[PDB]
């Protein structure tokens, strides 16, 4: 037993991290096959960020202006293009460490592991979730743009995120590996306030089921509720509406503990209205929403 | 900006994980050079665990009784020995993925990354800390024994922990890579209640400094304290005593924010006596003690 925010092993992804420099700007790039993916703002000078015209800026750039370095060996750039907000640098060498991969655009509420990088070097790995407002609460400094978010399906790396921006609230913005930002964020140095960050209700329910599996059962009561009654209380606390599909997704957790989904919703309603009263669940004093029901089932079974 | 429980990249460690089977028991092993390290309880049957005599049990075992598998290739065991609570299986092949390494016995309060494994396969990575009572709050299931705890000094992996036991409270027990358990734990299926788990005060101070760096300054007050006055309040809340060495360790964080260590102790005293009042610090509703001051400085600087 035990419950932790566990990230996927980062080994396969580490073998893909490279350093991309353009002018005085160095950031991280994802080297897959003979392509290096990186946030297109690598071409901007700090003044250009204020109101950038990426196509105009990119006209002044040639292949030899992008320095790509995998460890300490320099890679030769033989082509460059812009796809949405990512530059794809075709190199003369295919990454021999390229794992089996996919580019996925994840749904809000889904989780992924981040391999935070500086100068093409992996520094740390941690778990994140795409918030319902399309921001992520990561840990990024200057030099971290180009860090990637990913999941692993046994041996296939599903890249879902690339870090590009820090927002005024301290949260982060990024794109899928096709250069499209999640949400309404643009790669411009302008204040882009995020929307209301709602709670991923299904994830909280999955983590309350993980808490039951672990031995923390103080919050379980003798009450039940209905989807409609639950959503009246969830809406008040900025919780995402609960659907029958969410109830079905919770199936293996509801069966494992023997506790009905609606019975757990009733316990969540009482935690929302009455608080934790100084108590904790899985060592947390608040309701955790960054474990999808898949993460909980995986951790409480034995998947690798 | 942003603050997360970040683990070191697990790539170097993944290349060392193998599966060790003995009888019907399969667990994980650490393959470094021509040696495979594993918890010696791999030789026990579930009945043997009740009161094991490891030397007697190990007499009935030969090299051919230990099955070592690195991925899907079988490794040949040409020697076996017991060192404290770890079996060292000498194999005929040196691990070509062996990174530069060290075996360290960490101090209580120190942190490390865990690469949780099942059948020699890495499943997840997360950060842990050695509690002052020598337990860890990990996430382990059956098949996870032999999972390792480690730190990385640029390119050198310092292995500090090997998972062996789950304790009645749900916490875990393990050994350093020389087979000595941290704490008074023994590899026997007997109830071994842990001692009082105290709070690593210095780690909470480092994480309160990280919170200031991040923009969360609500808890900062106009008060100060002395080491002796702070420790009177810390003792009451089961907090570890604060020494001048802890104050010195906090140096780069105290300089970075400009806030004296004793001024931050005063804010910690008010958080202890008055609680959080429904507020949060770095998205947590309780005082986090699993970021050493080194982790905080590292995350709030740019180390890889
Ligand atoms: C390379 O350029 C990058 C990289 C990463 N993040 C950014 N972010 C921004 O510029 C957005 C921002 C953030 C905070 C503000 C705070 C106040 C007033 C405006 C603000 C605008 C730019
Ligand atoms: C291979 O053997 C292993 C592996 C991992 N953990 C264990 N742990 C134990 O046996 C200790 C324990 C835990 C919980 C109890 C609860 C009640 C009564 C006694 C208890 C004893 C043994």
């Amino acid at each position: 037993s035990g419950f932790r925010k566990m990230a996927f092993p980062s080994g396969k992804v580490e073998g893909c991290m490279v350093q991309v420099t353009c002018g005085t700007t160095t950031l991280n790039g994802l080297w897959l096959d003979d392509v290096v993916y990186c946030p297109r703002h690598v071409i901007c000078t700090s003044e250009d960020m204020l109101n950038p015209n990426y196509e105009d800026l990119l006209i002044r750039k040639s292949n030899h202006n992008f320095l790509v370095q995998a460890g300490n060996v320099q890679l030769r750039v033989i082509g460059h293009s812009m796809q949405n907000c990512v530059l794809k640098l075709k190199v003369d060498t295919a990454n021999p460490k390229t794992p089996k991969y996919k580019f996925v655009r994840i749904q809000p509420g889904q989780t992924f592991s981040v391999l935070a990088c500086y100068n093409g070097s992996p520094s740390g790995v941690y778990q994140c979730a795409m918030r319902p407002n399309f921001t992520i609460k990561g840990s990024f400094l200057n030099g971290s743009c180009g860090s990637v978010g990913f999941n692993i399906d046994y041996d296939c790396v599903s890249f879902c995120y690339m870090h590009h921006m820090e927002l005024p609230t301290g949260v982060h913005a990024g794109t899928d590996l096709e250069g499209n930002f999640y949400g309404p964020f643009v790669d411009r140095q302008t204040a882009q306030a995020a929307g209301t960050d709602t709670t991923i209700t299904v994830n909280v329910l999955a983590w309350l089921y993980a808490a039951v599996i672990n031995g923390d059962r103080w919050f379980l009561n003798r009450f039940t509720t209905t989807l409609n009654d639950f959503n009246l209380v969830a809406m008040k606390y900025n919780y995402e509406p609960l659907t029958q599909d969410h109830v079905d997704i919770l199936g293996p957790l509801s069966a494992q503990t023997g506790i009905a989904v609606l019975d757990m919703c009733a316990s969540l309603k009482e935690l929302l209205q009455n608080g934790m009263n100084g108590r904790t669940i899985l060592g947390s004093a608040l309701l955790e929403d960054e474990f999808t029901p898949f993460d909980v089932v995986r951790q409480c079974s034995g998947v690798t």
